[PDB]
């Protein structure tokens, strides 16, 4: 299990938390010094639990699938909450089994569904450590109308931070402030599967992608990424989705 406590948290201690979350994920190999995640694991090995505690000492436990860093659902007290999808129904056979109530959320855990349900796009939802505190409080005292936006804060602060060093560093900097994510963060979130696939292809193709990936950089320019010597591959992406795990 991995834990993070917001009371007394610093940039350094969020960095230690995201390091430990990456270390909790099993990898087959490394390609270009980046962990390649497993394609399939038995249910008994497939899930990791993250414990998150806000400023008021209220704790939720979040279940993640370690093959794709996907959040399956969370527990608050005696009640578990799972996303309305196939992988989350599978997850509920293995985690939070002694929860007295189980609630199935009225959506799946993908962004197009969560943004529709929240009525807000990712660019307009604050991130930073105080926004994670707020997200924990909202999810602990489950308010249906505010859950979807809180779950997007939670996903971006744990899963997306683990996938990219840039996202980890941007969220971790904001200890007593909040910020709105740039299109650079949004395009990294959007492009993880495609970048992962192309880096796996590149290892059999002399470091060259078969299909380019278009990212948005810090100056809001569309940049076309074509190989493993690009900065996003050398010094940013921290985990690779297995090619067998993309559908
Ligand atoms: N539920 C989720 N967990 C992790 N990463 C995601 N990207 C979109 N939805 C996600």
């Amino acid at each position: 299990d991995v834990s993070f406590r917001l009371s007394g948290a610093t940039s350094s201690s969020y960095g230690v938390f995201i390091s430990n979350l990456r270390k909790a994920l099993p990898n087959e190999r490394k390609l270009y010094d980046i962990p390649l995640l497993r394609s399939s694991l038995p249910g008994s090995q497939r899930y990791a639990l993250i414990h998150l505690t806000n400023y008021a000492d209220e704790t939720i436990s979040v279940a993640i699938d370690v093959t794709n860093v996907y959040i399956m659902g969370y527990r608050a007290g005696d009640t578990s909450y799972f996303f309305n999808e196939a992988s989350a129904t599978e997850a509920a056979k293995y985690v939070f089994k002694d929860a007295m109530r189980k609630v199935t959320l009225p959506y799946s855990g993908n962004y197009e569904r969560l943004q529709t349900a929240a009525g807000k796009i990712r660019e307009n939802i604050p991130l930073g450590l105080p926004a994670l505190d707020s997200a924990i409080t909202t999810l602990f005292y489950y308010n249906a109308n505010s859950a979807a936006s809180a779950l997007m804060v939670l996903i971006q602060s744990t899963s997306e931070a683990a996938r990219y060093k840039f996202i980890e560093q941007q969220i971790g900097k904001r200890v007593d402030k909040t910020f709105l994510p740039s299109l650079a963060i949004i395009s990294l979130e959007n492009s993880w599967s495609a970048l992962s696939k192309q880096i796996q292809i590149a290892s059999t193709n002399n470091g060259q992608f078969e299909s380019p990936v278009v990212l948005i950089n810090a100056q809001n320019q569309r940049v076309t990424i074509t190989n493993v010597d690009a900065g996003v591959v050398t010094s940013n992406i921290a985990l690779l989705l297995n090619r067998n795990n993309m559908a």
